[PDB]
């Protein structure tokens, strides 16, 4: 019909607003370099907080001993339990027990949700454990990741930011999340002691160098997105004290607040946001992470639903509900190759409530699919881009001449899980580099990165009991 013209407005508009030509991606690999060092030196009200870790040594392989880790997800926590045997036996033993957050402390008392943590972590320290072994008359040390924006005032403490992806617990901002979660473990009572308070991306690289000594800096692609990299600490002009004898210092970009005019957003985009629960706050983060992909098919799908009929002539009931269309089910639609898109349909179904669908229609879904994944995915790669450009790395030496070896470590759905959405990742971040530089750069799924990277950390900061 002329609906198929009205339809294809409709497209027109979305490859129009989130084309991202390379050059437009160098644009953004600048702006983002120019907010990282707006943070570094503390301009007010800069998007990146680039908030200072008081990681000044990463693991080095030589930690040995029993230690926990609390790991705070946006959508999980996980409880953990590892014996470290130095840089020979290294992790002679791992338990851990990863627990789904009940969607209603996402959004109450935190009370509410510190003692729910706490609850699971006194069973789980009651497994334990003839693997597992505390000298006589100690107290078990723990390590925290904490996947919001915290505020760092030493290696175990800091205030909360603010939340972000779908938490909103009030009287928590300002507070110290340590201080919040011993009370919690004193209502348990457990007798443990936090030793160090580490943001997923920091722990994620602190993991990932236990490995690989390479690492200089970590990616989440998840619910969320964050960043973590390595920098000088003479780099840092907001650095008041004594500088480490490392010379390093660990930088939680928190680059989900990216924000640029060069950030191709879309009428989508400002729905999403008028209508999140964290209005105004981490726009880059809305256009990549895996809790908004699939709301941003939803609400272009629901733009074709209603201006070209394209399931029906009555749009869908369950089109319409936010949130309906969740991020897997995005990226199970997007990988289908069935020869009439069987599998994308079945999806639809359930998804929108439909007793079938076209033909046409299921190919346009994939389209729509494609298109917002691929924004998302070019645009992750233009911020690995500008990490790299920070650290020297963008470029390959000079005379010719030994190339470096830079590893990234990366954790997330989005990339361990979304095929799609890694490959562009991959295929940017090599294009943005150059067949050159790009040969030095490695990028590695650090799994379950985070909470050994915590508990790593954790130990190197013990009291020594
Ligand atoms: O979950 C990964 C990232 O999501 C962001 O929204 C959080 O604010 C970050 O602290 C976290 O590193």
């Amino acid at each position: 019909e002329e609906r198929r013209r009205r339809a294809a407005a409709v497209i027109e508009e979305v490859e129009q607003r989130f084309s991202t030509p390379t050059a437009l991606l160098r644009g953004i690999a600048d702006a983002m370099v120019e907010e990282m060092e707006r943070g570094l030196r503390a301009d007010p009200h800069a998007p990146l907080k680039m908030l200072i870790s008081y990681v000044d040594n990463l693991p080095t392989g030589d930690e040995h001993g029993l230690f926990y880790a609390l790991d705070l997800g946006g959508t999980n926590f996980r409880v953990i339990r590892v014996q470290l045997g130095g840089r020979e036996k290294r992790v002679v033993s791992q338990q851990y027990e990863e627990v789904a957050i009940p969607p209603h402390l996402m959004v109450g008392t935190s009370m509410e949700l510190f003692d729910f943590i706490a609850a699971e972590l006194e069973s789980f320290v009651k497994t334990e454990g003839e693997d597992f072994h505390l000298p006589e008359g100690r107290q078990r040390e723990l390590g925290f990741t904490f996947s919001f924006p915290v505020h760092q005032t030493s290696i175990s403490s800091g205030t909360l930011i603010k939340w972000t992806k779908g938490f909103s617990i009030n009287g928590t901002v300002g507070e110290d999340v340590v201080a919040e979660l011993s009370r919690a473990m004193e209502r348990q009572g457990l007798d443990m002691k936090v030793t160090a308070l580490v943001n997923d991306t920091v722990g994620t690289l602190a993991g990932g160098r236990y490995v690989d000594n390479d690492v200089a800096a970590a990616v989440i692609l998840g619910t969320g997105t964050n960043a973590a990299y390595v920098e000088h600490a003479n780099a840092i002009p907001k650095w008041t004290g004594l500088l480490p004898r490392s010379g390093n210092m660990v930088i939680n970009m928190e680059w989900g607040n990216f924000k640029s005019e060069r950030l191709p957003r879309s009428d989508y985009d400002n729905a999403l946001d008028f209508e999140s629960l964290n209005p105004g706050e981490q726009i880059y983060e809305k256009m990549i992470s895996g809790m908004y992909l699939g709301e941003i098919v939803r609400r272009i799908l629901l733009k074709l639903a209603h201006d070209a009929s394209l399931f029906g002539d009555v749009v869908p009931t369950k089109l319409e509900q936010r949130f309906i269309l969740r991020t897997p089910d995005m990226s199970a639609m997007h990988h289908d190759t069935s020869h009439d898109l069987k599998h994308l349909g079945a999806k639809l179904k359930d998804i929108l409530g439909v007793a079938d669908t076209s033909l046409e229609a299921r190919y346009i879904t994939l389209h729509v699919c494609d298109l917002v994944a691929e924004r998302g995915a070019r645009l992750a790669a233009a911020g690995i881009y500008g990490i790299l450009k920070k650290l020297g790395r963008d470029r390959v030496p000079s005379d010719g001449s030994q190339k470096q070896r830079t590893v990234i470590a990366l954790d997330g759905g989005l990339y361990e899980h979304y095929k799609k959405f890694r490959t562009c990742l991959e295929a940017t971040l090599a294009d943005l580099l150059g067949e050159e530089a790009a040969s030095s750069v490695v990028v590695k799924l650090a799994n379950d990165g985070s909470g050994i990277g915590a508990a790593l950390l954790a130990a190197s900061h013990s009291q020594y009991a």
